[PDB]
């Protein structure tokens, strides 16, 4: 099955998801002097205080911080959004060299990594009939430098030695993801994918200007896991990025002028 490798990483997905060549497919580079500033655009909203976090999980390709959604509880609203979409799950993708990891990238410069925030409208339903629509999920993308420590991601830190290989999962509860957000809101948006297969075309891309900065230490302990599976030949889990893919028929908003 798929993954990140020269035998079946993103080169190779088409084969299987051919909409890996979409119209309208992720991650793309945003290049900020063709981005427009959108006066129609309203204030974003991102509303996490009653975010309930559950577990962590290695899933072979990334690790998922999930939560429960079934209450309104962690919503993001407002921006290029129509109604309320709720938190499921965050991840990260990260390099082997802090000189990549991301996977959208800025004038073509690429971060150490890039966290992605993941949430469903709530129109319909759940997440899973959410990604049947062309307006299904709002996804918040977070770059990453390697520079001062972030406080709030000690916590994922010091948990992944407990989940080091695929199918591996730990409680994690009493987890606040405000704890991951720069001080600005100030954004880029645009309509694309998911960035794995099955690169659904359902996702508002909101992607902050201002990345966070997390130490060596803790972006190296990242480094640390493995896509493999607990027994099997150790794989270390970096370099799962999907590059930058054509922007065809669409246009970046700026948030800001
Ligand atoms: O993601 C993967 O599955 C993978 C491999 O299977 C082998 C090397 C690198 C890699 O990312
Ligand atoms: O969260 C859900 O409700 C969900 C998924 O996370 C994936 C597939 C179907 C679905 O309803
Ligand atoms: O690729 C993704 O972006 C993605 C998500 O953002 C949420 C669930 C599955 C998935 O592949
Ligand atoms: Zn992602």
């Amino acid at each position: 099955h798929w993954g990140y490798g020269k035998h079946n990483g993103p080169e190779h997905w088409h084969k299987d998801f051919p909409i890996a060549k979409g119209e309208r497919q992720s991650p793309v580079d945003i290049d900020t002097h063709t981005a427009k500033y959108d006066p129609s655009l309203k204030p974003l909203s991102v509303s996490y205080d009653q975010a309930t976090s559950l577990r962590i999980l290695n899933n072979g390709h990334a690790f998922n911080v999930e939560f429960d959604d079934s209450q309104d509880k962690a919503v993001l609203k407002g921006g290029p959004l129509d109604g309320t979409y709720r938190l499921i799950q965050f991840h990260f993708h990260w390099g082997s060299l802090d000189g990549q990891g991301s996977e959208h990238t800025v004038d073509k410069k690429k971060y150490a990594a890039e966290l992605h925030l993941v949430h469903w409208n709530t129109k319909y339903g759940d997440f899973g009939k959410a990604v049947q629509q062309p307006d299904g999920l709002a996804v918040l993308g977070i770059f990453l430098k390697v520079g001062s420590a972030k406080p709030g991601l000690q916590k994922v830190v010091d948990v992944l030695d407990s989940i080091k290989t695929k199918g591996k999962s730990a409680d994690f509860t009493n987890f606040d993801p405000r704890g991951l957000l720069p001080e600005s809101l100030d954004y880029w948006t645009y309509p694309g994918s998911l960035t794995t297969p099955p690169l659904l075309e359902c996702v508002t891309w909101i992607v902050l200007k201002e990345p966070i900065s997390v130490s060596s230490e803790q972006v190296l302990k990242f480094r640390k896991l493995n896509f493999n599976g607990e027994g099997e030949p150790e794989e270390l889990m970096v370099d799962n990025w999907r590059p930058a893919q054509p922007l065809k028929n669409r246009q970046i908003k700026a948030s800001f002028k």
